[PDB]
């Protein structure tokens, strides 16, 4: 399949397994997101409940606009079950904890690490001659360390 | 209280038995909705502004439900009663109390009434389907739907701790 | 029950004289509210689908009105009272009549009502200014403004044959 | 006209029992809603323009049922069948009178298409249910809350003459 | 954790398998429409992406409700990466297709497989003695036979 | 002065004009018109009379706005004053003590079929002058004041 | 049937005359309404989708441009003919094949049907302006250019083949 | 007879209604003039003051529609036709010959001032008679109508 | 470029006729639309919102205009020539100046160049109309309100000083 | 600084004298505003999103008094006093904490200064009903509404515990 | 052409630099935005209305680039150049044929044309970030994302053929 | 105050230098936020509309990128300052005239903060991204884009005098 598309290469390599690495982490938050959604219980349900909401539909339209990159780059975007059960960097998700606590604490795990991964693929995409792609991390990190410090911010004090 | 002329041709035992299971929820539907700003009005504590948020979303269900439920009963030839009498005489809600403001407190009040009428308009599907009236028993279940998931809100807050 | 402290300073004395003029209100609002609905299902005749639809309408301005005095209570550190029981021992209206169809018995019998909450409100601006709360008293005449024109909209369909 | 494969399991002899339902059906609806736009032109007298308007909200749910039972047919591997001379020749309701104009004399012609079309969607649901299929009948099911309520509001207009 | 739900304690339990058996392949079905929405090619394109988006909201609007319901029947919802490949149903998606021909025949071989698991799921429920499960089976019901129809009208002719 | 490249002839313009200030002055008391009886009208079919009339001020409007705004694309100065409707309008003046619904339908019919006409004509005379844009503006006012005077005749052409 | 008086001062020949042209021209947009959604239901082939959705688009068309001519009879006095009947015995289209699926064979079939109506609607242009009826001539090119667009949409898609 | 059970009593409700009618009929003219304002003007500030003079007609189209309704709940007729409107203003005719922007400014501060003035004087007349709901309907007028007047006086406040 | 085959039967020497009209307006509508945005970005002086905003406005009224000519170029089986290269072969406008600034210097050179459009555009609804094509002549007719709506805007900003 | 010339008659002397109440009164409002938004980034506890988002809305709500204070002022003739400085030279208000993050810690210190605006607010509304300027007392009305019932959710948050 | 003076402080070097590179990638945004229009009126073929709206999306996308390079000439002093004269003598691209018809055609030019200005786009942040203005960079960035997104979805319509 | 613990790896020392250019940024953003209010309530002169207008779209912009940078402090870990005290210690706004009000004086004196702003946030992407964060680096480019261009539409209206 060809492309005018002419950024190099190498770089189109390079910066389609760095987004599809983090396609599959972002998939995974997202579901991990929804499970934790359902399932919290304890004084601060409703808010933590529809909170989560907003940031599945945030992971939603990141993971989109780095899959569609893939495929812009000359790529296959990889998201199917199968895909992000072999290239997620995220541990399996407890299925047997309830308390808001529970949750809030898996789930900051689990953020701090996208974030984290997103923060770096910015560099590395950039870094790669891409700097449209570091743009599409660069929205996607905004949103996510504003996601972590929201749930941060609900365990930081007690009270 | 007159039977009107209609044109619908649900049977007539059918028409009244279904009237009855109408009305019957609709008193209970119009307490609860009362009760659910009774609560909204006086409830304090931590959790404030997002219980009494979500409870104007319930009370905002309650009248959509409780309105369907009363058009029913017209459209089937009866009378809907949805005044403050035939309400009083009508409940099956014990009267919720006026001197709660705690959240906590507020909240195991509306999960009792929630679910007395949660598990009152599940059978009234069963009800409204034997009685041969399948459409009153889907206004009832799309009630049913509203007033499970409802009743859960109001529980996943008291079911943990933390 | 029992008082809540506030920093709002309006004086003691004022604020349990509004308390009072608000819960009175309140009780006889909800009770309209009820009205409204039970001649919203019930009425038949030819102009039906306009006086029906004009009632939902009447019946959201009560449901805000009846909020923001029931808020007001609270805010004033008193209870709303609001519920099934608390209407029922408080509301000024005659009971409803549950026989009534046609429009013209329905029109009627809600320009009584509407009438007797109108002519409450307006005398409840009044007290709630002469007791040093022109804020309460700007929430009845937010109030008043709504029920005088839907008290005109109710006697206007009946001022004439034709 | 042919069968088209599916992989929709629902039995091939349910398909086609539902599939003569649903066809029979929306002949019947769509000359309803031909008829609904045809009093709603030629109504003259005091009620015109709230009953104008209201016809124009039934046909576009007409519109909304019909088009959810033709597509039914088609997920079922049938054509579905809506064309003039289909509905010509498939419709139950007897030919509209054009020579009326009286606001009652379209309401009674009204009411009796729609309650025979009410009643045929109603015997529709249990039919379709007893075919094994609940998805065409829950289709039924939200058509005859809708005309169930048509028919009620046409017949308001006339149950009472005041 | 108690509710005052009523079902009967042995209909809980039978329906509690019966979503969380949809609720698994109902997510895995989403992750295949984004799947093939993102590498499909050739000359429908724009139109049968951009439907692809329609069913995946869908999708997730009925797993959404699947899940939520094994929480008020006292379950837990179990959608996790983890859960979802352990409970599909769906063979899966093949990462090396892209003409739009290809993505709708194993689109439709799975759309029609959850479709047919979801007619089956109304008639379990409602023997069980649970309507108000059964009628979240219908509406879902209602839109994956749309869907299922919207993409084999594509394949059903020629031109 | 009102100098515009606008080339419509200077002998269209203005009477074409004299056609747009004529109609605008009835147009204008007929929007009066409207809410008077839209506040003093009494009878069993109040409330959607009552809002009928609304949503036809809001078509005057429009209507009025389109024609005024006419006049001064073609050089002109667009005269809707309560004196210079005063002095221009073709309508009698309205009844101030009429009260039942039909007295009030009566009336408006009366009024917004004299304006359905005149703005008829209009748009022939301005066709004629060899301005079809303004034509069209009168077309469209024409439209919808011939389906306010069908909703207000349907009120009163059967007694039920 | 009979005519209304109205004080609207079209001549009276002009109005017998418009009244006929616009009857003729509401039997063909109904029927053309109907084919519209029949193509719709039934297309099958690689461009489902968007066909499918335009068609939608063309119906809402129809719907607005019919109402407007038949809004036009009533305007001048007369009566709008509208129901199946009517449409049966007045429209000038072929009767629509049901046993076509291929979505080239409805185009054509469509392509067809929208010329006729387009092509009827330009004659009823000049043949309304003849009759010295501006208002109803500017109905007519209003719907004369979604006409004529919608038949370019259609004729376009079969003018290449690639 | 417009018996209400409305309760204000009967000699309040009888002044309230002049009062009302009053104001009315000067909010009527004003709006007629906003729009023969708009329409006409001419200057490098066209745009801006064309477009704010609509918002202006909007409000005193909602203000005069209250004051109007209040009269009539109140067991009056109002009198908002052209007829009763020339009778009661109490504005000086608008100029039909200017078009210059600061020579419309200061026609219509001068009537927007007067306006706003009078609707000032209805609060506390409204008030005096016992009626603080129909007070609240001109505090509400004339909180529009001080924030209009400003607005127009801002531009000539100051040359640049 | 080639002729297309099409059911609208408007006349073939009407269609080749007006298909030449309706080129040559679009190729100045598209000019003036670049034109107004080379204004737009580059005015500056005292009112530079008003007059910046009040561009855009017309921008997009002429890229709907230029839009529906173009369309109509091609419902009567013509090429719309809207490319830079057929613009600048047909436009009938000068080259704006690049070198201006000041508002007045804008507003002067757009006056003159919206003129001449809103004149191409009167004289193209007579030609349509002549050539047997109202249809046409009414999306002039359309653009033409537009275009001496906008060439008011912006003579009344020069036509006084204060 | 200097007063304006207005064609406004409130009194001279009334309208100096509200002019100082406005000012006083926009500096405190400005400030709230400024503390509403430093406590809502900084809270940290188990409600943190629902506090976070509550204060968003009361900092839309104090622009929107804010704002109709200042144009007050301006309308009277007076010059708005809203810069950093007028508001430092002005606010009653303690200086924030920086160095809190406890939810509870940001409660107590917004419902210290809530109620302190809230206090002067509901004297504001006297006094300038006392100088004759019932307009200007309305405004103040309408933010002591507002900040009676964001003082009351603030503290229904700490009134109880659970 | 006139350099405007500005307290913006981006140095006098890197402002001519970036302002060369705004208005080169401008001219060729136009023609495009002209190309896509070109291409969206003339498409014949069996994927017709699909590509044909697509197309009006990008156009969309290229007025809202095209503005924002031309604003941000200004904004550093310059002069945008966006008139049919600067477009075509600055444009890179080659006339688009007028004498196209089929689909696959309008794709093929369409796609050569769309990957011309992807590229350029792409060059641009680079070299206006190197020339010290990361402010600009981050205007092409984002028109970039669109360019890209819409190269691939025109080249994935030819990338495969079924 | 004190430091929070956060997953975030932005490096420590990154963070501490970040917190201190958004905070420094955050105190100048909020006091131009002020000082536009301040200008738009007290302008006089022809342009008084389109600029009071249009400095209400400035100053919900610098809301919104205020909160940005203040939100991205705490991301970090940090406190942020923007309460009326950090405000006066850290702005680098000189305090803004409260006795002009011709609109050139205020225009001017806009211009002035404005461009100190525009310089000081184009100066924090470039010690933002050498610090290692190009996510904070994005919201200050995000930021410049609107104050460059809200310069620029303030500078326009005195760059020319006509
Ligand atoms: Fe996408
Ligand atoms: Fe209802
Ligand atoms: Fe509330
Ligand atoms: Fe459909
Ligand atoms: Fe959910
Ligand atoms: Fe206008
Ligand atoms: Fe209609
Ligand atoms: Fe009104
Ligand atoms: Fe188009
Ligand atoms: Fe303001
Ligand atoms: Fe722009
Ligand atoms: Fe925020």
């Amino acid at each position: 399949h060809k492309t005018k598309n002419d950024l190099p290469s190498n770089a189109k390599s390079t910066v389609i397994g760095i987004l599809n690495e983090s396609l599959a982490s972002v998939i995974d938050l997202a579901l991990v997101t929804k499970q934790a959604h359902w399932n919290l219980k304890g004084p601060q349900f409703i808010a933590v409940h529809e909170l989560l909401d907003t940031f599945r539909t945030q992971l939603d339209n990141h993971g989109d606009t780095i899959a569609e990159r893939v495929v812009q780059l000359g790529g296959t975007a990889l998201g199917s079950l199968q895909a992000v059960s072999s290239t997620t960097k995220l541990k399996a998700y407890p299925t047997d904890i309830y308390k808001i606590h529970d949750h809030l604490d898996a789930l900051i795990e689990r953020y701090g690490e996208v974030a984290n991964m997103i923060r770096k693929a910015i560099d590395d995409s950039d870094e790669a001659g891409d700097p449209t792609t570091a743009d599409i991390f660069t929205a996607a990190s905004r949103d996510l360390d504003k996601s972590l410090w929201f749930l941060e911010a609900h365990v930081q004090e007690k009270s």
